[PDB]
């Protein structure tokens, strides 16, 4: 209903079927030039967007106060494209969620809507070998290939999907000052 028209919305204006060296992920257009990319995709000087070639201009690579990773890269594209300004649907909190939709769009997974169910706050996550603060949980067998989709429930934007271990899943949790500048 009123929650997936809302995903309908953002998979449409605002999330892209995007490639790296790393693989395949699905890039979150913020605002403007703005996007975000969980960390372990490395974005470089360039990037593949719908297998045209973009280049990237800044990078930056998210961290604590106390400089933890967590997980997420700003990147600003070299574009005369505006992403509709979705700032306004991520809480100024990390917000859990109830019955969140995980919306994934690479080549491979186009225009996918995955139920995830409940997310809820998790915290310390090491992965392999590599710390993430503020993460997030929900109880999904989450696979290869989704690293990047976009949490929402409620009409909110609470997470990118950056893990799991074959029966849960974990996300980066989002909050609206990240997106600041
Ligand atoms: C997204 O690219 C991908 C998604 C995971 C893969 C594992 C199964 N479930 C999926 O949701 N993420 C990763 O593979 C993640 C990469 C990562 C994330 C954070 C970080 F700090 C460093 C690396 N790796 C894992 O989730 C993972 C699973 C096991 C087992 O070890 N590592």
């Amino acid at each position: 209903g009123p929650s997936l028209d809302f995903a309908l919305s953002l998979l449409r204006r605002n999330v892209r079927q995007v490639q790296t060296d790393q693989g395949h992920f699905t890039m979150l257009g913020v605002r403007d030039r703005l996007a975000v990319l969980p960390r372990h995709s490395q974005p470089g000087k360039t990037i593949w967007i719908e297998h045209k070639l973009v280049n990237v201009l800044d990078a930056v690579e998210l961290v604590d106060e106390q400089g933890v990773n967590l997980e997420l890269t700003l990147i600003t594209l070299d574009t005369n494209e505006k992403f509709r300004d979705i700032t306004k649907f991520i809480p100024e909190n990390i917000s859990t969620a109830s019955d969140a939709t995980l919306v994934i769009n690479t080549e491979h997974m186009p225009s996918m809507f995955v139920p995830v169910g409940d997310v809820v706050q998790y915290g310390f996550l090491n992965l392999s070998g590599k710390p993430t603060h503020r993460t997030m949980m929900y109880n999904f067998p989450t696979k290869a290939g989704q690293c990047g989709g976009v949490v929402t429930s409620v009409g909110k934007i609470i997470g990118i999907h950056i893990g799991g271990n074959g029966r849960q899943g974990f996300c980066a949790g989002l909050k609206r000052s990240y997106f600041a500048s």
